[PDB]
Protein backbone atom coordinates (compact mmCIF):
# COMPACT_ATOMS: atom_id res chain seq x y z
CA UNK A 1 0.00 0.00 0.00
CA UNK A 2 0.89 3.69 0.11
CA UNK A 3 0.31 7.03 -1.56
CA UNK A 4 -0.23 7.69 -5.28
CA UNK A 5 -1.29 11.13 -6.56
CA UNK A 6 -4.42 9.86 -8.34
CA UNK A 7 -6.34 6.62 -7.72
CA UNK A 8 -9.04 5.41 -10.12
CA UNK A 9 -11.40 2.71 -8.78
CA UNK A 10 -12.42 0.30 -11.52
CA UNK A 11 -11.36 -0.03 -15.14
CA UNK A 12 -14.60 0.33 -17.16
CA UNK A 13 -15.45 3.24 -19.48
CA UNK A 14 -15.45 6.12 -16.98
CA UNK A 15 -12.31 4.87 -15.28
CA UNK A 16 -10.40 4.22 -18.53
CA UNK A 17 -11.09 7.64 -19.97
CA UNK A 18 -10.10 9.30 -16.70
CA UNK A 19 -6.86 7.35 -16.33
CA UNK A 20 -5.77 8.04 -19.91
CA UNK A 21 -6.24 11.80 -19.57
CA UNK A 22 -4.65 11.88 -16.10
CA UNK A 23 -1.62 10.04 -17.40
CA UNK A 24 -1.33 12.36 -20.45
CA UNK A 25 -1.42 15.29 -18.00
CA UNK A 26 1.56 13.82 -16.08
CA UNK A 27 -0.38 12.66 -13.04
CA UNK A 28 0.85 9.36 -11.63
CA UNK A 29 -2.26 7.21 -11.40
CA UNK A 30 -3.07 3.79 -9.93
CA UNK A 31 -6.17 1.93 -11.11
CA UNK A 32 -7.65 -0.66 -8.73
CA UNK A 33 -9.71 -3.40 -10.36
CA UNK A 34 -11.49 -6.12 -8.38
CA UNK A 35 -11.51 -8.58 -11.29
CA UNK A 36 -8.73 -10.11 -13.40
CA UNK A 37 -6.54 -8.95 -16.23
CA UNK A 38 -7.90 -11.29 -18.93
CA UNK A 39 -4.74 -12.36 -20.73
CA UNK A 40 -3.98 -15.93 -19.63
CA UNK A 41 -4.84 -18.67 -21.92
CA UNK A 42 -7.06 -21.13 -20.10
CA UNK A 43 -7.45 -24.90 -20.30
CA UNK A 44 -8.94 -24.72 -23.86
CA UNK A 45 -6.19 -22.43 -24.90
CA UNK A 46 -8.52 -19.43 -25.01
CA UNK A 47 -8.82 -16.53 -22.60
CA UNK A 48 -12.60 -16.62 -22.49
CA UNK A 49 -15.27 -19.30 -22.60
CA UNK A 50 -17.92 -19.27 -25.28
CA UNK A 51 -21.65 -19.44 -24.78
CA UNK A 52 -21.84 -23.12 -25.82
CA UNK A 53 -18.94 -24.11 -23.51
CA UNK A 54 -19.39 -22.08 -20.30
CA UNK A 55 -17.09 -22.88 -17.41
CA UNK A 56 -15.89 -21.11 -14.24
CA UNK A 57 -14.55 -18.20 -16.37
CA UNK A 58 -18.13 -17.34 -17.30
CA UNK A 59 -19.26 -16.33 -13.84
CA UNK A 60 -18.26 -14.18 -10.88
CA UNK A 61 -18.38 -16.47 -7.86
CA UNK A 62 -21.32 -18.70 -8.78
CA UNK A 63 -21.54 -22.47 -8.40
CA UNK A 64 -23.36 -23.18 -11.67
CA UNK A 65 -23.23 -21.67 -15.12
CA UNK A 66 -26.33 -19.94 -16.53
CA UNK A 67 -27.76 -19.70 -20.00
CA UNK A 68 -27.78 -16.22 -21.59
CA UNK A 69 -31.22 -14.63 -21.21
CA UNK A 70 -33.56 -15.90 -23.93
CA UNK A 71 -31.57 -19.05 -24.66
CA UNK A 72 -32.34 -21.39 -21.71
CA UNK A 73 -34.46 -23.78 -23.81
CA UNK A 74 -31.41 -24.48 -26.02
CA UNK A 75 -28.40 -23.72 -23.79
CA UNK A 76 -29.39 -25.27 -20.48
CA UNK A 77 -28.01 -28.56 -21.87
CA UNK A 78 -24.44 -27.09 -21.74
CA UNK A 79 -24.77 -25.74 -18.18
CA UNK A 80 -22.43 -27.28 -15.58
CA UNK A 81 -21.48 -26.99 -11.96
CA UNK A 82 -18.42 -24.79 -11.48
CA UNK A 83 -16.10 -23.71 -8.72
CA UNK A 84 -16.76 -20.21 -7.49
CA UNK A 85 -14.12 -18.19 -9.33
CA UNK A 86 -13.24 -14.63 -10.37
CA UNK A 87 -15.00 -15.02 -13.75
CA UNK A 88 -15.93 -12.29 -16.18
CA UNK A 89 -19.73 -11.81 -15.89
CA UNK A 90 -21.46 -10.99 -12.60
CA UNK A 91 -25.22 -11.36 -12.25
CA UNK A 92 -25.90 -9.18 -9.20
CA UNK A 93 -29.21 -10.23 -7.62
CA UNK A 94 -31.35 -7.67 -5.82
CA UNK A 95 -34.84 -8.25 -4.46
CA UNK A 96 -36.65 -7.84 -7.79
CA UNK A 97 -33.91 -6.97 -10.26
CA UNK A 98 -30.81 -8.85 -11.54
CA UNK A 99 -28.12 -6.50 -12.88
CA UNK A 100 -25.40 -7.93 -15.11
CA UNK A 101 -21.96 -6.35 -15.00
CA UNK A 102 -18.46 -7.16 -16.21
CA UNK A 103 -15.61 -7.98 -13.84
CA UNK A 104 -12.07 -7.45 -15.03
CA UNK A 105 -9.65 -5.01 -16.62
CA UNK A 106 -12.02 -3.29 -19.02
CA UNK A 107 -15.24 -3.78 -17.03
CA UNK A 108 -18.37 -4.17 -19.09
CA UNK A 109 -16.41 -3.69 -22.29
CA UNK A 110 -15.28 -7.29 -21.86
CA UNK A 111 -18.84 -8.72 -21.94
CA UNK A 112 -20.95 -6.24 -23.84
CA UNK A 113 -22.28 -6.46 -27.38
CA UNK A 114 -20.05 -3.66 -28.63
CA UNK A 115 -22.94 -1.47 -29.81
CA UNK A 116 -21.68 2.11 -29.97
CA UNK A 117 -24.57 4.52 -30.29
CA UNK A 118 -24.77 8.29 -29.73
CA UNK A 119 -27.99 9.38 -28.02
CA UNK A 120 -30.49 11.62 -29.75
CA UNK A 121 -29.48 15.17 -29.03
CA UNK A 122 -32.97 16.32 -28.12
CA UNK A 123 -33.16 13.45 -25.61
CA UNK A 124 -29.72 14.25 -24.19
CA UNK A 125 -30.97 17.83 -23.68
CA UNK A 126 -34.08 16.49 -21.87
CA UNK A 127 -32.20 14.21 -19.47
CA UNK A 128 -29.24 16.54 -18.77
CA UNK A 129 -30.50 20.15 -19.20
CA UNK A 130 -27.67 21.57 -17.12
CA UNK A 131 -25.01 20.29 -19.56
CA UNK A 132 -23.87 22.26 -22.63
CA UNK A 133 -24.99 19.99 -25.42
CA UNK A 134 -23.03 21.81 -28.16
CA UNK A 135 -19.70 20.87 -26.53
CA UNK A 136 -20.89 17.26 -26.21
CA UNK A 137 -21.85 16.94 -29.84
CA UNK A 138 -19.07 19.13 -31.26
CA UNK A 139 -16.14 17.83 -29.19
CA UNK A 140 -16.71 14.92 -26.81
CA UNK A 141 -18.92 12.50 -28.79
CA UNK A 142 -16.39 12.69 -31.72
CA UNK A 143 -13.44 12.16 -29.36
CA UNK A 144 -15.14 9.06 -27.84
CA UNK A 145 -16.02 7.72 -31.30
CA UNK A 146 -12.41 7.83 -32.43
CA UNK A 147 -10.78 6.56 -29.25
CA UNK A 148 -13.22 3.65 -28.84
CA UNK A 149 -12.39 2.48 -32.42
CA UNK A 150 -16.05 2.53 -33.46
CA UNK A 151 -16.53 1.05 -36.93
CA UNK A 152 -19.33 0.28 -39.35
CA UNK A 153 -20.47 -2.89 -41.00
CA UNK A 154 -20.07 -3.24 -44.78
CA UNK A 155 -23.74 -3.08 -45.75
CA UNK A 156 -23.25 -5.09 -48.92
CA UNK A 157 -21.50 -7.87 -46.99
CA UNK A 158 -24.29 -7.71 -44.39
CA UNK A 159 -26.86 -8.31 -47.10
CA UNK A 160 -25.16 -11.45 -48.43
CA UNK A 161 -23.93 -13.30 -45.36
CA UNK A 162 -25.68 -16.19 -43.71
CA UNK A 163 -24.50 -14.84 -40.33
CA UNK A 164 -27.00 -11.94 -40.49
CA UNK A 165 -30.04 -13.78 -41.83
CA UNK A 166 -31.65 -13.33 -38.41
CA UNK A 167 -31.35 -9.54 -38.75
CA UNK A 168 -32.71 -9.51 -42.29
CA UNK A 169 -35.77 -11.54 -41.24
CA UNK A 170 -36.64 -9.04 -38.51
CA UNK A 171 -36.00 -6.16 -40.91
CA UNK A 172 -38.48 -7.57 -43.41
CA UNK A 173 -41.08 -8.28 -40.66
CA UNK A 174 -40.67 -4.77 -39.21
CA UNK A 175 -40.97 -3.37 -42.74
CA UNK A 176 -44.42 -4.92 -43.13
CA UNK A 177 -45.43 -2.96 -40.01
CA UNK A 178 -44.12 0.26 -41.63
CA UNK A 179 -40.93 0.32 -39.56
CA UNK A 180 -37.47 0.74 -40.98
CA UNK A 181 -34.19 -0.43 -39.42
CA UNK A 182 -30.87 1.26 -38.62
CA UNK A 183 -27.36 -0.12 -38.74
CA UNK A 184 -25.67 0.03 -35.34
CA UNK A 185 -21.95 0.99 -35.15
CA UNK A 186 -19.78 -1.32 -33.04
CA UNK A 187 -16.33 -1.72 -31.49
CA UNK A 188 -16.15 -5.30 -32.83
CA UNK A 189 -14.01 -5.00 -35.96
CA UNK A 190 -16.32 -5.81 -38.87
CA UNK A 191 -13.32 -6.40 -41.16
CA UNK A 192 -12.20 -9.14 -38.73
CA UNK A 193 -15.75 -10.53 -38.88
CA UNK A 194 -15.54 -10.80 -42.70
CA UNK A 195 -12.18 -12.70 -42.24
CA UNK A 196 -13.98 -15.01 -39.75
CA UNK A 197 -16.74 -15.83 -42.15
CA UNK A 198 -14.11 -16.53 -44.88
CA UNK A 199 -12.28 -19.02 -42.59
CA UNK A 200 -9.05 -16.98 -42.42
CA UNK A 201 -8.88 -16.10 -38.73
CA UNK A 202 -10.24 -17.74 -35.60
CA UNK A 203 -13.99 -17.21 -35.11
CA UNK A 204 -15.28 -15.34 -32.08
CA UNK A 205 -18.48 -13.47 -32.97
CA UNK A 206 -19.10 -16.28 -35.46
CA UNK A 207 -18.46 -18.97 -32.81
CA UNK A 208 -21.08 -18.00 -30.23
CA UNK A 209 -18.83 -15.72 -28.13
CA UNK A 210 -19.77 -12.37 -26.61
CA UNK A 211 -21.24 -12.34 -23.12
CA UNK A 212 -18.34 -14.17 -21.48
CA UNK A 213 -15.81 -12.22 -23.55
CA UNK A 214 -14.59 -12.35 -27.13
CA UNK A 215 -11.27 -14.09 -27.78
CA UNK A 216 -10.91 -12.09 -31.01
CA UNK A 217 -12.37 -9.13 -32.87
CA UNK A 218 -13.87 -7.00 -30.05
CA UNK A 219 -11.96 -3.84 -29.22
CA UNK A 220 -12.62 -3.83 -25.50
CA UNK A 221 -11.10 -1.09 -23.35
CA UNK A 222 -7.94 -3.08 -22.59
CA UNK A 223 -7.08 -2.64 -26.31
CA UNK A 224 -8.13 1.05 -26.62
CA UNK A 225 -8.22 3.49 -23.69
CA UNK A 226 -6.43 1.32 -21.16
CA UNK A 227 -3.62 0.34 -23.53
CA UNK A 228 -3.17 4.05 -24.26
CA UNK A 229 -3.25 4.86 -20.54
CA UNK A 230 -0.48 2.32 -19.83
CA UNK A 231 1.44 3.78 -22.76
CA UNK A 232 1.66 7.20 -21.07
CA UNK A 233 4.13 5.76 -18.56
CA UNK A 234 2.09 7.30 -15.72
CA UNK A 235 -0.60 4.65 -15.14
CA UNK A 236 -0.50 1.25 -13.43
CA UNK A 237 -3.30 -1.25 -12.88
CA UNK A 238 -3.56 -3.58 -9.88
CA UNK A 239 -6.01 -6.46 -10.28
CA UNK A 240 -7.96 -8.59 -7.83
CA UNK A 241 -7.99 -5.45 -5.61
CA UNK A 242 -11.47 -4.43 -4.38
CA UNK A 243 -11.86 -1.05 -2.68
CA UNK A 244 -14.00 -1.50 0.46
CA UNK A 245 -13.91 1.86 2.35
CA UNK A 246 -13.10 5.50 1.62
CA UNK A 247 -12.12 7.97 4.38
CA UNK A 248 -10.12 11.15 5.16
CA UNK A 249 -6.91 11.25 7.20
CA UNK A 250 -4.37 13.81 8.40
CA UNK A 251 -2.49 13.25 5.14
CA UNK A 252 -5.04 15.13 3.11
CA UNK A 253 -6.91 13.65 0.20
CA UNK A 254 -8.42 10.17 0.64
CA UNK A 255 -7.46 6.85 2.13
CA UNK A 256 -8.80 3.51 0.94
CA UNK A 257 -9.02 0.09 2.44
CA UNK A 258 -8.40 -2.38 -0.38
CA UNK A 259 -8.78 -6.16 -0.25
CA UNK A 260 -6.45 -8.25 -2.39
CA UNK A 261 -7.90 -11.68 -3.18
CA UNK A 262 -6.88 -14.64 -5.32
CA UNK A 263 -9.04 -15.99 -8.14
CA UNK A 264 -10.69 -18.39 -5.66
CA UNK A 265 -11.82 -15.43 -3.56
CA UNK A 266 -9.41 -16.05 -0.70
CA UNK A 267 -8.33 -12.91 1.11
CA UNK A 268 -4.59 -12.41 0.75
CA UNK A 269 -4.07 -8.91 2.17
CA UNK A 270 -5.88 -5.72 3.17
CA UNK A 271 -3.96 -2.66 2.00
CA UNK A 272 -4.02 0.98 2.83
CA UNK A 273 -3.78 3.09 -0.36
CA UNK A 274 -4.07 6.84 -0.31
CA UNK A 275 -4.19 9.67 -2.86
CA UNK A 276 -4.65 13.35 -3.54
CA UNK A 277 -7.33 12.89 -6.26
CA UNK A 278 -9.85 10.01 -6.07
CA UNK A 279 -11.87 8.98 -9.11
CA UNK A 280 -14.70 6.45 -8.82
CA UNK A 281 -15.25 4.36 -11.93
CA UNK A 282 -16.75 1.26 -10.24
CA UNK A 283 -19.95 1.48 -12.29
CA UNK A 284 -23.53 2.40 -11.43
CA UNK A 285 -23.59 -0.39 -8.85
CA UNK A 286 -20.03 -0.18 -7.52
CA UNK A 287 -19.53 3.58 -7.24
CA UNK A 288 -22.95 4.08 -5.70
CA UNK A 289 -22.31 1.29 -3.15
CA UNK A 290 -19.00 2.87 -2.14
CA UNK A 291 -20.56 6.26 -1.53
CA UNK A 292 -23.74 4.98 0.19
CA UNK A 293 -21.50 2.92 2.47
CA UNK A 294 -19.18 5.90 3.19
CA UNK A 295 -22.12 8.13 4.06
CA UNK A 296 -24.03 5.61 6.19
CA UNK A 297 -20.99 4.24 8.04
CA UNK A 298 -19.76 7.73 8.80
CA UNK A 299 -16.48 7.81 6.92
CA UNK A 300 -17.70 10.54 4.48
CA UNK A 301 -20.58 11.93 6.56
CA UNK A 302 -21.25 15.03 4.49
CA UNK A 303 -22.32 13.15 1.38
CA UNK A 304 -25.78 14.33 0.37
CA UNK A 305 -29.15 12.62 0.27
CA UNK A 306 -29.01 12.20 -3.53
CA UNK A 307 -26.22 9.60 -3.15
CA UNK A 308 -28.02 6.34 -3.90
CA UNK A 309 -30.99 7.90 -5.69
CA UNK A 310 -32.15 8.03 -9.25
CA UNK A 311 -31.33 4.54 -10.54
CA UNK A 312 -32.96 3.04 -13.59
CA UNK A 313 -32.31 0.10 -15.91
CA UNK A 314 -32.27 2.14 -19.15
CA UNK A 315 -35.81 0.87 -19.71
CA UNK A 316 -34.38 -2.57 -20.57
CA UNK A 317 -36.93 -5.24 -21.58
CA UNK A 318 -36.33 -8.48 -23.56
CA UNK A 319 -38.92 -10.16 -25.73
CA UNK A 320 -39.17 -12.69 -28.53
CA UNK A 321 -41.41 -13.38 -31.50
CA UNK A 322 -42.07 -16.84 -32.96
CA UNK A 323 -41.53 -16.78 -36.71
CA UNK A 324 -43.53 -18.94 -39.07
CA UNK A 325 -41.84 -22.09 -40.32
CA UNK A 326 -41.05 -20.45 -43.65
CA UNK A 327 -39.16 -17.56 -41.97
CA UNK A 328 -36.25 -19.33 -40.21
CA UNK A 329 -33.67 -17.07 -38.60
CA UNK A 330 -30.76 -19.42 -39.34
CA UNK A 331 -28.52 -21.77 -37.40
CA UNK A 332 -25.56 -19.39 -37.84
CA UNK A 333 -26.09 -16.05 -36.11
CA UNK A 334 -23.31 -13.59 -35.47
CA UNK A 335 -23.13 -12.86 -31.70
CA UNK A 336 -22.71 -9.15 -32.48
CA UNK A 337 -25.97 -7.28 -33.34
CA UNK A 338 -25.78 -5.12 -36.44
CA UNK A 339 -29.38 -3.86 -36.77
CA UNK A 340 -31.87 -2.09 -34.55
CA UNK A 341 -35.36 -0.66 -34.79
CA UNK A 342 -35.33 3.05 -33.90
CA UNK A 343 -38.89 3.94 -32.81
CA UNK A 344 -37.66 6.54 -30.34
CA UNK A 345 -39.28 10.01 -30.60
CA UNK A 346 -38.83 11.12 -26.93
CA UNK A 347 -42.47 10.35 -26.11
CA UNK A 348 -43.58 7.80 -23.50
CA UNK A 349 -44.09 5.20 -26.33
CA UNK A 350 -40.45 5.45 -27.41
CA UNK A 351 -38.55 2.25 -28.11
CA UNK A 352 -35.01 1.63 -29.43
CA UNK A 353 -34.65 -2.04 -30.01
CA UNK A 354 -31.69 -4.26 -30.72
CA UNK A 355 -32.37 -7.18 -33.08
CA UNK A 356 -30.52 -9.72 -30.95
CA UNK A 357 -28.96 -12.99 -32.06
CA UNK A 358 -30.00 -16.40 -30.65
CA UNK A 359 -26.79 -18.40 -29.67
CA UNK A 360 -28.25 -21.89 -30.05
CA UNK A 361 -26.30 -22.83 -33.13
CA UNK A 362 -29.32 -24.55 -34.64
CA UNK A 363 -32.67 -23.29 -36.02
CA UNK A 364 -35.16 -22.01 -33.44
CA UNK A 365 -37.41 -19.70 -35.54
CA UNK A 366 -37.04 -17.11 -32.72
CA UNK A 367 -36.52 -13.42 -33.26
CA UNK A 368 -35.12 -11.93 -30.01
CA UNK A 369 -35.14 -8.24 -29.10
CA UNK A 370 -33.65 -6.08 -26.35
CA UNK A 371 -35.80 -2.94 -26.04
CA UNK A 372 -34.71 0.36 -24.53
CA UNK A 373 -37.71 2.38 -23.36
CA UNK A 374 -38.61 5.68 -21.59
CA UNK A 375 -39.93 4.79 -18.12
CA UNK A 376 -39.76 7.48 -15.42
CA UNK A 377 -39.69 5.04 -12.50
CA UNK A 378 -36.48 5.09 -10.43
CA UNK A 379 -35.00 3.05 -7.64
CA UNK A 380 -32.76 3.85 -4.72
CA UNK A 381 -29.80 2.09 -3.18
CA UNK A 382 -30.24 1.79 0.60
CA UNK A 383 -27.45 0.80 2.95
CA UNK A 384 -27.88 -2.43 4.85
CA UNK A 385 -25.46 -2.22 7.73
CA UNK A 386 -26.19 -5.82 8.73
CA UNK A 387 -24.67 -7.28 5.55
CA UNK A 388 -22.54 -4.23 4.56
CA UNK A 389 -24.27 -3.97 1.16
CA UNK A 390 -26.11 -1.41 -0.79
CA UNK A 391 -29.45 -2.86 -1.64
CA UNK A 392 -31.45 -1.66 -4.65
CA UNK A 393 -35.11 -1.15 -3.66
CA UNK A 394 -36.63 -1.54 -7.15
CA UNK A 395 -39.89 -3.44 -7.50
CA UNK A 396 -40.92 -5.38 -10.67
CA UNK A 397 -44.10 -3.32 -10.98
CA UNK A 398 -41.82 -0.29 -11.60
CA UNK A 399 -41.07 -1.76 -15.04
CA UNK A 400 -44.73 -1.79 -16.13
CA UNK A 401 -44.32 1.41 -18.23
CA UNK A 402 -41.30 -0.20 -19.99
CA UNK A 403 -43.21 -3.43 -20.66
CA UNK A 404 -46.14 -1.39 -21.99
CA UNK A 405 -44.03 0.54 -24.46
CA UNK A 406 -42.15 -2.54 -25.66
CA UNK A 407 -45.37 -4.46 -26.12
CA UNK A 408 -47.06 -1.69 -28.09
CA UNK A 409 -44.20 -1.76 -30.64
CA UNK A 410 -43.95 -5.52 -30.96
CA UNK A 411 -47.75 -5.91 -31.03
CA UNK A 412 -47.68 -3.79 -34.21
CA UNK A 413 -45.06 -6.13 -35.71
CA UNK A 414 -46.96 -9.24 -34.73
CA UNK A 415 -50.19 -7.87 -36.16
CA UNK A 416 -48.63 -7.06 -39.54
CA UNK A 417 -47.05 -10.51 -39.81
CA UNK A 418 -49.58 -12.87 -38.22
CA UNK A 419 -47.13 -13.99 -35.54
CA UNK A 420 -47.31 -14.30 -31.79
CA UNK A 421 -44.82 -13.90 -28.95
CA UNK A 422 -42.92 -16.72 -27.38
CA UNK A 423 -43.96 -17.13 -23.73
CA UNK A 424 -41.56 -19.87 -22.74
CA UNK A 425 -38.06 -18.37 -23.09
CA UNK A 426 -37.72 -16.79 -19.61
CA UNK A 427 -38.81 -19.61 -17.25
CA UNK A 428 -41.62 -22.07 -16.83
CA UNK A 429 -44.37 -19.52 -16.13
CA UNK A 430 -45.84 -17.93 -19.29
CA UNK A 431 -44.03 -14.59 -19.76
CA UNK A 432 -43.36 -12.80 -23.03
CA UNK A 433 -41.45 -9.86 -21.56
CA UNK A 434 -38.39 -10.21 -19.30
CA UNK A 435 -38.76 -7.29 -16.92
CA UNK A 436 -36.42 -8.07 -14.01
CA UNK A 437 -32.96 -7.85 -15.57
CA UNK A 438 -30.66 -5.04 -16.55
CA UNK A 439 -27.58 -4.89 -18.78
CA UNK A 440 -27.48 -1.03 -18.71
CA UNK A 441 -27.63 0.11 -15.05
CA UNK A 442 -27.75 3.94 -14.95
CA UNK A 443 -27.74 6.27 -11.96
CA UNK A 444 -27.19 6.22 -8.22
CA UNK A 445 -24.80 9.21 -8.18
CA UNK A 446 -26.58 11.46 -10.66
CA UNK A 447 -24.75 14.32 -12.39
CA UNK A 448 -25.94 17.58 -10.86
CA UNK A 449 -27.71 15.79 -8.00
CA UNK A 450 -25.14 13.84 -6.01
CA UNK A 451 -22.38 15.69 -7.82
CA UNK A 452 -21.79 18.99 -9.64
CA UNK A 453 -22.19 19.08 -13.42
CA UNK A 454 -18.72 17.50 -13.93
CA UNK A 455 -19.01 14.65 -11.42
CA UNK A 456 -17.39 16.37 -8.44
CA UNK A 457 -19.05 14.73 -5.43
CA UNK A 458 -21.03 17.30 -3.45
CA UNK A 459 -19.54 18.02 -0.03
CA UNK A 460 -15.97 17.04 -0.90
CA UNK A 461 -12.95 18.32 -2.79
CA UNK A 462 -10.90 16.20 -5.22
CA UNK A 463 -13.51 13.38 -5.10
CA UNK A 464 -14.95 12.50 -8.48
CA UNK A 465 -17.46 10.03 -9.96
CA UNK A 466 -16.92 9.18 -13.62
CA UNK A 467 -19.18 6.39 -14.79
CA UNK A 468 -22.71 5.16 -15.43
CA UNK A 469 -23.75 6.19 -11.90
CA UNK A 470 -23.84 9.78 -13.22
CA UNK A 471 -26.51 9.16 -15.82
CA UNK A 472 -30.18 9.83 -14.78
CA UNK A 473 -31.56 6.31 -15.38
CA UNK A 474 -31.98 6.48 -19.14
CA UNK A 475 -30.22 7.49 -22.35
CA UNK A 476 -32.53 6.00 -24.97
CA UNK A 477 -29.72 4.01 -26.64
CA UNK A 478 -27.00 1.56 -25.62
CA UNK A 479 -25.10 3.63 -23.02
CA UNK A 480 -21.32 3.19 -23.26
CA UNK A 481 -20.70 5.92 -25.87
CA UNK A 482 -22.53 8.41 -23.61
CA UNK A 483 -20.60 7.27 -20.56
CA UNK A 484 -17.33 7.64 -22.48
CA UNK A 485 -18.13 11.08 -23.94
CA UNK A 486 -19.34 12.42 -20.59
CA UNK A 487 -16.18 11.08 -18.99
CA UNK A 488 -14.08 12.86 -21.62
CA UNK A 489 -15.91 16.11 -20.87
CA UNK A 490 -15.59 15.72 -17.11
CA UNK A 491 -11.96 14.75 -16.84
CA UNK A 492 -10.86 17.50 -19.24
CA UNK A 493 -12.55 20.12 -17.05
CA UNK A 494 -11.36 18.57 -13.80
CA UNK A 495 -7.76 18.42 -14.94
CA UNK A 496 -7.89 22.02 -16.16
CA UNK A 497 -9.58 23.48 -13.05
CA UNK A 498 -8.46 21.17 -10.19
CA UNK A 499 -5.31 19.21 -10.94
CA UNK A 500 -1.54 19.67 -10.69
CA UNK A 501 0.95 17.36 -12.58
C1 LIG B 1 -24.52 -8.44 -21.35
C2 LIG B 1 -24.26 -6.94 -21.56
C3 LIG B 1 -24.45 -6.39 -22.79
C4 LIG B 1 -24.23 -5.03 -23.04
N1 LIG B 1 -24.24 -4.58 -24.33
C5 LIG B 1 -23.97 -3.20 -24.51
C6 LIG B 1 -23.73 -2.73 -25.81
O1 LIG B 1 -23.73 -3.43 -26.84
N2 LIG B 1 -23.51 -1.35 -25.90
C7 LIG B 1 -23.54 -0.48 -24.82
O2 LIG B 1 -23.48 0.74 -25.05
N3 LIG B 1 -23.62 -0.98 -23.57
C8 LIG B 1 -23.77 -2.31 -23.44
N4 LIG B 1 -23.76 -2.79 -22.17
C9 LIG B 1 -23.63 -1.87 -21.02
C10 LIG B 1 -22.19 -1.38 -20.85
O3 LIG B 1 -21.30 -2.48 -20.86
C11 LIG B 1 -22.12 -0.59 -19.52
O4 LIG B 1 -23.09 0.47 -19.63
C12 LIG B 1 -20.75 0.00 -19.26
O5 LIG B 1 -19.80 -1.06 -19.22
C13 LIG B 1 -20.76 0.77 -17.93
O6 LIG B 1 -19.46 1.41 -17.81
P1 LIG B 1 -18.98 1.92 -16.38
O7 LIG B 1 -17.69 2.59 -16.59
O8 LIG B 1 -20.10 2.65 -15.68
O9 LIG B 1 -18.78 0.57 -15.51
P2 LIG B 1 -18.29 -0.91 -15.81
O10 LIG B 1 -17.95 -1.08 -17.24
O11 LIG B 1 -19.32 -1.83 -15.22
O12 LIG B 1 -16.91 -1.03 -15.02
C14 LIG B 1 -16.81 -0.98 -13.55
C15 LIG B 1 -15.54 -1.70 -13.21
O13 LIG B 1 -15.28 -1.44 -11.81
C16 LIG B 1 -14.91 -2.66 -11.17
N5 LIG B 1 -15.27 -2.53 -9.76
C17 LIG B 1 -16.52 -2.43 -9.26
N6 LIG B 1 -16.51 -2.18 -7.91
C18 LIG B 1 -15.15 -2.12 -7.59
C19 LIG B 1 -14.48 -1.89 -6.39
N7 LIG B 1 -15.14 -1.64 -5.23
N8 LIG B 1 -13.14 -1.94 -6.37
C20 LIG B 1 -12.49 -2.20 -7.54
N9 LIG B 1 -13.03 -2.40 -8.75
C21 LIG B 1 -14.36 -2.35 -8.74
C22 LIG B 1 -15.67 -3.74 -11.93
O14 LIG B 1 -15.21 -5.03 -11.66
C23 LIG B 1 -15.58 -3.24 -13.38
O15 LIG B 1 -14.44 -3.77 -14.07
C24 LIG B 1 -23.87 -4.20 -21.92
C25 LIG B 1 -23.61 -4.79 -20.71
C26 LIG B 1 -23.81 -6.15 -20.50
C27 LIG B 1 -23.61 -6.69 -19.11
Amino acid sequence: GGYVPAVVIGTGYGAAVSALRLGEAGVQTLMLEMGQLWNQPGPDGNIFCGMLNPDKRSSWFKNRTEAPLGSFLWLDVVNRNIDPYAGVLDRVNYDQMSVYVGRGVGGGSLVNGGMAVEPKRSYFEEILPRVDSSEMYDRYFPRANSMLRVNHIDTKWFEDTEWYKFARVSREQAGKAGLGTVFVPNVYDFGYMQREAAGEVPKSALATEVIYGNNHGKQSLDKTYLAAALGTGKVTIQTLHQVKTIRQTKDGGYALTVEQKDTDGKLLATKEISCRYLFLGAGSLGSTELLVRARDTGTLPNLNSEVGAGWGPNGNIMTARANHMWNPTGAHQSSIPALGIDAWDNSDSSVFAEIAPMPAGLETWVSLYLAITKNPQRGTFVYDAATDRAKLNWTRDQNAPAVNAAKALFDRINKANGTIYRYDLFGTQLKAFADDFCYHPLGGCVLGKATDDYGRVAGYKNLYVTDGSLIPGSVGVNPFVTITALAERNVERIIKQDVTA
